[PDB]
């Protein structure tokens, strides 16, 4: 990483870089950013590039609740791919402001878990896990235009999309062209 | 694992006398061995009592229950016996023996618990795991109701958390009818 | 973690810290570290503490939780992603009408979780003293949500998920922080 | 284990009504001991049996298995420590018939509490604690009857790992001879 | 660990130390050069020592406890969190007078613990020694709480937790630091 | 299993011949202990013969050897071959008075006992007064069966302390070095 | 490690070096080093090595006796915590008067450790050498004592643990230093 | 490991006053040869014993438990080198009855120092070196024997790994003959 | 390892003197082999022995201490290749009496020079590399003497890895015939 | 493994053979002596060779394979679960009109599998070895097929799964055994 | 590592280089590239190697040897602790006149190792080539020490200690540096 490193340069443009699984610590440094960059400028349009296999959906959630909380549009810029908490952070951008480029992918499915222990133990994590779907398949229906039948049924399993596949589904605005 | 010559092994040497020793884990092998033994011993005689020993963690609730059907399914009965620890599927066990000849020595330890399970994978696998689990839990109360005489929901309470008995305990709750005294 | 300082030195010039990690005593010191400076600078000014912690040691929660209370600013608490067992307790120790959630961030609270080992009477010294900070952390739990302790024992016999609005009804928190 | 028709040794002893406890104690070998009670009163109710213990001791359930069966069956069983006995296997040594309990002189006995561990929650830590107190109560309690010391001599002299010598452990009450050569 | 100096190299510049993990030869390493360092810079003015620590190694506690008396300037003691076994040791250490701890800080103490493996004659010499070190540590302890040598060899057989209140009452502490 | 299923140890110990070829501990002393007694039971006048090539184990293991060696009524020869290290060394020492033997490069070794100790400073005490009790017990009994002194066999034993056949005759382990 | 410099680099501006650690041939190189630079600093001014050490590498030890016999600056010794071995050694081998040791630290003689594998004769010379580098030692202590060499045989034949006070009176350090 | 009607083939060759050494020595196979040696001892006094040796060596305490048997008992113990008899093993193979031995004409026969290791205090290592310098001078004074060379060649030729072919282990004096097809 | 009434399957074939060797060449299969061809010939002097080789080889020495048992004993051995005979294991498959060496028609066989290793001091080095080089000129010799090719040719056709179909093995002399249906 | 004999050793008392595993050494050394054995037996009855096989050892195959062929009696091969690589090859063995499959066994033919490390002229080596067994595999099949070889090299390319009927189509079996 | 620079730096400012670990290719290429640069710098001053060093790659202690010989300036060596095998060589190699060791420095003599594994002919290239390095390993020590070829020979065979006063007498050596 070269350098006072690539990545803070781009961050003096507004322009913040996921290129990572989605955890804690890449949450709690996506969300400082955001913050700083509010902070700076309340008004100008930050832009979140993401590159991401997606990762944890509470992680995810940290993000996705700052970039809604803030003034300022985030422009979200899929590249190489967005999958799972990937795709959802994807969909979150500014409205009319949710790219792709031609050959990024997205994908989308079920949030992924575990639960062990006693029967009790298993249905509270069951319960939970569920009640966490419901949750992600609501706003990506508010996001999308999507019913929430439809996009439960289209998670159900991994389901890749092209760029273009996820503009008509409504995941991003426009498929980023030269 | 000491020899008698009449050659037999200790275990099989008792087998002769319809005594089937659970001495561990509950598994598939296990079982597989236990009910075979059952199988046979009443292809010897159809009339005569069978006598199981039970010193056992418990183990998988699948393979108890091969074991379980196996004894109600064949004619003689099935007198159990704790000795040292029957916990989890292995007090199970000990309870479905036949009524009236279900035991535990003075110091022998019962304890019941909620079954132990797990789930990895997607929210809906894990929604058919869990159900699972709770269905199976749900199998294993009613049971143990009507070979108790406790109701299902004081099984269910009693049965949350890691729960010990004493054998006067156990005789009391209703999974054994005696303790067997010196 | 890019450069501006890097941006958490950069927040906590303006009096934001960033816990977004398990607690163990390192962090601890550091966050302790960090609200002794910050009141070192001005006594006067709120301080803001963001959450996103699974929880972690009981103890190092109390360091931070003590030097909230202890210093002059009021500490504000913002829930963002999860706050979970030891981070739940944190996040309720914020200023009593300073303590926020993102609508979508999630709350956990259960008992706490140890270990014991050894002779009969050194399980039981592990056993009593484990239950002695349980009755503890439901003793402040109690007085910072407004429940009764009896309450926070049952409701926190088994892992409890609580979204946003539930933990404002709970008392955990006292605003949901709406965009 | 040499072989002596073919025996190996164990089994040659066992024709002589010795069963021979030598190793830590856990349910296989309480399995096989029990068995061998069971197997030993069938042959013959009357004729009293030998139990060699040279033990560290070990679970205290599977202890409990062997325990509950020399009370149970009609022949006496006969108890003789040999090299050492420890925890659990000096219960069990205490456990022989009355008079017929049995040490040669530089055999070792140790008593101490149990030991056991607890993990997860503040509740779950609560019931293991709570167990392994009351299997210490119930272990002290029967101690004391078969040695005559009050519970509370047996609480602190268990407090902590207690190495006796055989004549101690006469003197203590867990055996009732040193067999002298 | 955030830069304002890191956040500890700027706490020191105000006297103020921080123990906050295992006590072993490199922590006392740096805390005992804190401590010659605040005195060469000022021999009257305090020292704050902060503590949140489970112990450690015996002998670099008494590198620390020798330097704490050995140095001219008061160090105060403050117990955030825990102070056990070795970390209880020198949070009675502090001038006396001001030595501190927070409402819900949790304190132990216990009896030293060691190993020893080979000869016969090497065990008995290296239970000497840990007999002897046990000893070293009572006297002092009943120096500095003015309870008996008998009581401290009594209270510490075992894991003995102690509430800040009881740790004032024992004479590990002279206050419980209220907000 | 070596050669015949019947093993050359079994016919040995039709001929009352006990082969010790290992470390001493429990396992071995079980079955040390189990073949003395059936020697006895089969016959108690016939003497019993007890090679050693051992480096020692287990002391209370060997203990239990060395007491039901003294317990039964049939002489115990020991026969040193190799090395009798420690335990090893001592159970040579206790076979029968006049019968204790070693082949002529045979090596014994003696010296003090050794173990471990962890936790907390009262428990490394007990398990210190205990290890150091067993070496008192291990001498006197050593003095008893050489003849030497229990301070010359605490100084002998402090350290390793290798003897040749014919030094462990003369010390009072062994009667004679068995020549061909 | 704070900064002011790191916390060790400002004790060595004023000519102090901390030794806490195991001695091997990387803090042996480094211990060289700094006595070397503050003696081109001023060849008459004190040194003041702090010893807090289990012991370690004989060669490395020796790398550092010799640089401190070879130097024109006295260097001072204080023991704290504990000069065990090679760190007894070091102790002991500071300007005479100028050893000292804080009243609870310990101090920790017994002779040289190591391993020999191969052919017989290699097991010789390895066995040769290490017995050859004990009378070295033993020699040397012995002069830096006043003890006669078979005393100091008889004494670190096993661990021998020693107080300050004892080590004073064996002449391993000059004073004990009082607070 | 055949059998032959119920004899393993080592038993079946024992019956025919056989043994067969094709491993490391340790203590387990020399407690095993040595039984081997004694029983044979015991069903003829009279007739020769033979020994076929392909080994690395091992353990000279081991090894001297054979060697000790081999020349206490009243047979002669003829030994036959095959593959290999380095250290310890070659030792054993001069040990045989004098006339007796022998290598068939491709084994190969070789001589070193013993090996061995020591850790600890100093005086630790002094012990254990002492020992095992003591161990090689017993070795080399019976090699000198046996060989007929004397002990200071003995050193000389053992300093370093010596291997030798069959007919130079004849004329060493390491065996008697070279068995030709 | 299915059994015959009662023999295990080698047992049953060692009964009409046949030996299957199957498995790399250790210590321990050639203390077998050996035994096995002892054993035959003790039975019977002259009738013959059949060898069965499926081997990738293995020790040089274990290899050899069934090479000279082979021409040491009256019957002849002979050979017979199924599957592999590799290395030590094509040195035996060559090693069988002078015209009943036989592979069947797709057994492959591979011949190359000795492996091995060294590690120590530079002299050490050169002991271990003196050695395997005096070992490969030995079975450099033999198999000339036993294939009819120079030690040049065996030399140079040895250096790298050389596999050869059972034809090629006849031609070059390893074996006398393909063993055709 | 049941008695009566084990259940393996009284099925080849009929001789029946039972292949149910990887091919290496150990099961071709016990598959041909199992052949010699039942030749030596009866020269003339059949000998049946069950096969649910992976694969294995392409040496280890030709031992069965020639042994096969060397022997008088007939040789049935069943194929039954699945035949793969090898043990298609020694499928496709059996007497002409007596090689068989069950009706959902399946077979799998592919091209041999090997590794190559070292320098540039071992792995020219190599690969020259692996490729001329190929050809001999290949020629094989095709005479016990009757397909080409250049369609047996283009179908085993790459894995080829074949359904019984597919078996017996391509010339690998003459029967589907039917209930 | 303390910072004045490191300490290391600083003394190179000094032209001081300090060996004190095993020698690699990487030790190699630090000691060769400060040697260069020291040129550089000044080609008549004195260079001052410090070697505390148990040896290692026998190439990479012949790059720093040749540039030891390459340079203008003189290269005083000064053995500290220990120079044993490459490090020995090494100290040898300083210029005439300007090789030290310490009173209680040890130095060690031995012949190279190594090792070899796979074919007969690859066994023996790696054989031929330990023994052409160690001629000429044994003729450059010649060479310095004013032994002969033959006795070095015969003093390396197995490890061999020399003090420094017998380092001197071999000739390994000009001067033991007395304080």
């Amino acid at each position: 990483i070269p350098t006072y490193d690539i990545y803070s340069r781009l961050l003096k443009d507004r322009i913040i870089m996921l290129g990572s699984q989605i955890d804690d610590n890449v949450a709690n440094s996506i969300v400082s950013q955001l913050l700083f960059l509010q902070a700076q400028d309340s008004e100008k349009d930050i832009y979140l590039y993401i590159n991401s296999p997606g990762g944890s959906v509470t992680a995810g959630f940290a993000i996705y609740d700052t970039i809604q909380h803030i003034k300022p549009d985030v422009q979200t810029i899929c590249i190489g791919m967005a999958a799972s908490m990937g795709s959802f952070l994807l969909a979150a951008g500014a409205k009319g402001k949710r790219f792709a480029l031609p050959n990024a992918e997205v994908m989308i499915h079920q949030p992924l878990g575990g639960a062990q222990g006693q029967a009790t133990e298993i249905e509270i994590a069951a319960n939970h896990i569920l009640k966490t779907r419901e949750k992600l398949n609501r706003i990506l229906s508010e996001r999308t235009g999507q019913s929430i039948e439809k996009i439960q049924q289209d998670t159900d399993r991994d389901n890749f999309l092209t760029a273009a596949e996820a503009k008509e589904y409504g995941l991003i605005d426009e498929v980023m062209e030269p």
